[PDB]
């Protein structure tokens, strides 16, 4: 009786609305938009056919829109060097390509055109997470081996401003290089080169030779990263965007802290703490002109993902490794973020091993509910955590598949759309969740390795819940 | 009411998609009871920096779930300059590799290469032999094919075909006829290797597009041997064993080749109101000659049907037809006759282009892509295989490729490619209705699918008796 009818997929796409969905492809090379009312894949470019010999397509975000259908724009930046040696692919290359670029690309409503490298242009090559500013019109990339950000202005491809983050550990020895603590130094890049350029294309100013890979956060305290600076890494990953406006947070893996940014006046004004156990934050202080610094007597854990709640009045930073937690401030105070403090933390029994770390994150557009992906290196299933964000409660895990990355949402709220990716190399998908039940609907086939996906906006609202936000 | 896709997905059966990406760079696995992408793999991963997937064959495996192996080739030079994507590469990677890949169950494995290991960079089709043990490459820029032992990773024979215009002027090169010269390859370099790796041998710089044969007359194909190229497309097999097919896309002629000898029998002439065929003449030990006064129409997808009992040729760009011979004398190629042809008002000229085709494994139905430069609709024919009629055609989306079937003949999966620019997709449609049932989604430029099959009755149905 399992095979009395013939099933058209018409009414499964249907209840999802018109929402296209964007994807990088990290080792595929590709970057591809997908019409969830029909299925088709609406448009794809791959790096390599420009001649980037090493095109690992790592994040992304777009820009609102009025009309999708009709156009959008999105920046989407990719890793280079020695990174395609570290998920396992027998390759044989030698000398991979330098990469670190960073792509405009517009959909015209029948393919992507690659418009500019803003890289090549600005002399800032960095390739981790990419973020929406919150009017749109602006947006921010950070790099984890050279601990660099920047905001950028989209109408002028313009560097708005660039910092450097460095640490000098109390301990030289590489194993306690952040257990017991350092300094870290805070300093505004100014351009060397002539047209206000940087000199940080490719692979210079890294200081580790590949990225800290998804959970491996301590694999350079094992001597397990090569480089040339190993312990003056902070592994820098995102700034997220307080949607109110004014604040954003700089994420740094290896100290645990959120660093908080005036981007009114391009200064550092707090260093929230991550860990539990630990204050809600440390001070900043001036040391120089364009030279700030943070005080560290210990680092308990890393951390990673980072968000701010659609009102602004909740951010999150995922511990991970040595705790796996939910760290939650209450960010109510949009004044002066140096009140802001420590709210809640979600914990689980389930969590009290090394893996799983809490990972990317997605809110409801009302706030209510909050989607975390589980992840775990192979072979444990991967997940998504499905969070009350008022009460600060797990409600829900559901399993999905090997190597779960991020999480987008339908601006109406009702489903959640993410990816897992395979290692690069095994089982890959786009995974569908309805917000109601919190069941999975379906998943859809994918040639990704993708560690980000969007849904494209239509407004400065739907960025709230966007690439913009959260990782 | 919120839907899921398990019902969708549950009407198919166990059956596993085998896609290459062409511009993506990519081949890929997709799980078509779940929806899952099972593997997949970069070429550019591995150094190879034109990596143009092109066209595959996977072996029977008795369990796909656990495993299976598959032939992926790649194109090369200019061919990445004739899809409009606006590229600044000045000098493209060489390509025209031949990786054989195995699922383990988990994750791809990059075998081997066999073109580095035999000498042979052909880019064209690949097709599976009946036994499943060996594959057969052809390349239409080189016009060389050969067939390879799987086992050994080994060339069993390669030809080179060549044409000598009767008339010198590119206009009329093919249509005033000419002489086409077969001639059996020796291997020139140290371990028995040829020397035909990467661009070396092209004669053209790209493979013909479709209705290409006139861009080629009207001066608009560049390469050093534009008058001597026939454009060999594949070499297809009889189910029934013993013979292959090497279609020649420029003459309009499917070579009939004993696989046991390694001898060409017979041409097949595919034009309406030509003969069913014309002599191949031996003319030295290694050589054979046909001898041609007029090309009346090039033509390109050829095959068999199931049973073998039928051979395919579609005629296009000066007529637009599916010309049927009676295959059904196993003994004697030689006494194949033209049996009956498919026309219709609408197929005229070089477009909708019938460029790929896949029978129902009881024969009764085969389907045909129907494709067209942009902005036409591309779609699927349906043509009735005992009576040699079309039934039906359905709009699918732009830049139709190929047909696939499940091995219960139930669902016919297909794949649209976007110009490399546009939408892409994979579609399925139910036999029994002729309808789509969905399209899902696809990062990919796929010139080519496959369903990896269990038996080497499923080949009949798949790439090894038609492309
Ligand atoms: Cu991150
Ligand atoms: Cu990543
Ligand atoms: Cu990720
Ligand atoms: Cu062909
Ligand atoms: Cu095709
Ligand atoms: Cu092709």
């Amino acid at each position: 009786g399992h095979m009395a009818r013939t099933t058209k997929i018409e009414e499964f796409y249907a209840q999802f609305g018109k929402y296209i969905l964007l994807v990088p492809g990290k080792f595929t090379g590709t970057v591809a938009a997908h019409d969830l009312s029909t299925g088709r894949t609406l448009a794809w470019l791959a790096g390599w056919n420009y001649g980037d010999t090493n095109p690992i397509m790592h994040h992304m975000a777009a820009f609102p829109s009025p009309d999708p259908y009709k156009g959008f724009e999105f920046i989407v930046n990719t890793q280079g060097g020695k990174n395609l040696f570290i998920y396992g692919i027998p390759t044989t290359v030698k000398e991979p390509g330098e990469g670190f670029n960073i792509y405009r690309v517009r959909y015209d409503g029948t393919k992507f055109n690659l418009v500019s490298n803003i890289a090549e242009k600005t002399g800032l090559g960095l390739g981790v997470h990419v973020t929406a500013t919150p009017d749109g019109k602006g947006f921010a990339v950070a790099d984890g081996q050279k601990d660099i950000f920047a905001e950028f202005d989209l109408a002028t491809e313009s560097v708005r401003t660039a910092f450097l983050v460095d640490w000098k550990p109390n301990n030289s020895d590489l194993k306690r290089a952040w257990l017991e603590g350092g300094t870290m130094t805070i300093t505004r890049l100014k351009p060397t080169l002539p047209g206000g350029k940087y000199d940080y294309t490719g692979t210079k100013g890294c200081k580790i030779d590949w990225e800290l890979v998804p959970g491996g956060e301590l694999f350079l305290e094992e001597g397990k990263v090569t480089g040339t600076r190993q312990t003056n890494v902070v592994a820098l990953d995102a700034f997220v965007y307080d949607p109110r406006g004014r604040w954003g947070a700089l994420s740094a893996r290896l100290p645990g802290v959120a660093i908080i940014f005036d981007r009114q006046d391009w200064e550092p004004v707090v260093a929230l703490v991550g860990a539990k156990g630990e204050p809600s934050s440390l001070p900043v202080k001036k040391v120089a002109s364009d030279t700030w610094e943070i005080k560290m007597d210990k680092v308990v854990t890393p951390a990673h993902q980072a968000g701010f709640s659609p009102d602004g009045k909740n951010f999150l930073f995922m511990n991970g490794v040595r705790q796996n937690n939910i760290m939650v401030w209450d960010t109510s105070n949009h004044a002066d973020p140096t009140k802001w403090t420590k709210k809640a933390v979600v914990e689980d029994p389930g969590w009290r091993g090394s893996y799983p770390n809490t990972f990317h994150m997605v809110f409801t557009p009302d706030g209510r509910k909050v989607y975390v992906t589980l992840w775990w290196p192979s072979p444990t299933p991967n997940g998504i955590a499905v969070v009350d964000a008022r009460n600060w409660k797990l409600l829900k895990s559901v399993d999905i598949g090997p190597d779960m990355h991020t999480l987008a949402i339908t601006y109406d709220g009702k489903y959640v759309v993410g990816v897992f990716s395979g290692y690069q190399k095994t089982a890959s998908g786009i995974v569908i969740m309805d917000t109601k039940s919190d069941e999975v609907v379906g998943i859809l086939p994918s040639v990704g390795g993708h560690h980000d996906c969007v849904i494209v906006p239509k407004t400065v609202e739907d960025l709230r819940c966007s690439r913009c936000t959260t990782t």
